[PDB]
């Protein structure tokens, strides 16, 4: 039935073939799973998979969690994170094109979960895909002098750089919208580093799009250029993606991407033109916090 063909090497990815998520044994899941933690990325081929289909296949994963600002989701699944610029019988499904910046997800959040799953369900033909960062093998090559200076340091993550204005706030002062957003997700504190409960490695966890700052042991923030420079060095500043540890993956017509959201960080690759992509995400909580510190 499932089989799964990693990447050869330290190569990041792997595929799986022949899975059915209604037929698959606990074993299938948890080969699965440790593939997700090991090789980064699991690409489920030939998935055709309806939204109630598709949230029974996380729920195999983990314990799925629904979006909080409730215009992301699905109508008929909540639990399903939509992407999309296709309007169903004229109405706006989803939010059009999330995720163009370097992040995990939600990582402003005090409990972010373990796995991400994506669905794509309406594919442009060329320039579309999602770049991704190992943030565990982007800490491994950093220089001496970023590993010793980060050492017990912490870094404060928030999405109000992101936060997408919603319909229900048009006409409303844009300064009464920011408080809202500081007051319902107020920036987290996270190490700046963490051991990941599965594997063991050091995971660098930060992001241009929703770290915020970095602290040292006593909450004292630290100047902002130790930022832009571990920024520079893992290769979030490199706006034409020919950084060696960005890593780009397309997908075809039935593919179901299941990646590590601990040591994983990734950006939706668009085009530059108005062609519809629609896209399915759920997120869902394995055995474990995002560190044993949570
Ligand atoms: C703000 C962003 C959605 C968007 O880009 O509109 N949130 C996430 O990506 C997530 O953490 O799930
Ligand atoms: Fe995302």
């Amino acid at each position: 039935r499932m089989q799964i063909d990693e990447q050869p090497g330290n190569a990041i990815g792997a595929a799986v073939e022949g899975f059915d998520h209604a037929t698959a044994s606990d074993a299938d899941i948890d080969a699965l799973k440790s593939t997700i933690y090991t090789k980064k990325i699991a690409v489920l081929k030939g998935q055709d998979l309806s939204p109630q289909q598709f949230l029974a296949l996380g729920k195999r994963l983990g314990r799925p969690e629904a979006y909080y600002e409730p215009m992301y989701q699905h109508p008929e699944v909540t639990e399903i994170f939509v992407s999309s610029n296709v309007p169903e019988n004229g109405k706006q499904i989803g939010v059009p094109k999330t995720g163009k910046f370097w992040h995990a997800d939600y990582q402003f959040m005090p409990d972010p979960f373990g796995i991400t799953l994506i669905y794509p369900q309406v594919i442009p033909e060329k320039n579309r895909g999602t770049y991704f960062i190992d943030m565990g093998r982007a800490y491994d090559r950093l220089p001496e002098d970023l590993k010793k200076e980060i050492s017990g340091t912490y870094c404060r993550h928030s999405v109000r750089k992101y936060f997408k204005i919603r319909p229900h706030d048009v006409y409303r002062p844009i300064s009464e919208i920011i408080e809202e957003v500081e007051r319902k997700t107020p920036a987290v504190v996270q190490p700046t580093t963490f051991t990941h409960p599965m594997t063991g490695e050091t995971v660098l966890y930060i992001s241009e799009g929703f770290t915020v700052g970095i602290e040292d042991q006593d909450g004292k923030p630290l100047d902002e250029e130790l930022l832009k420079r571990l920024f520079d060095a893992t290769g979030q500043l490199d706006e034409s993606f020919e950084h060696d540890n960005i890593h780009l993956q397309s997908f075809e017509q039935g593919d179901l991407l299941v990646w590590d959201n601990r040591s994983l960080i990734h950006r939706a690759r668009h085009t530059t033109t108005p062609e519809p992509t629609v896209s399915y995400r759920v997120t869902v909580h394995d055995e474990r916090k995002l560190h044993d510190g949570i």
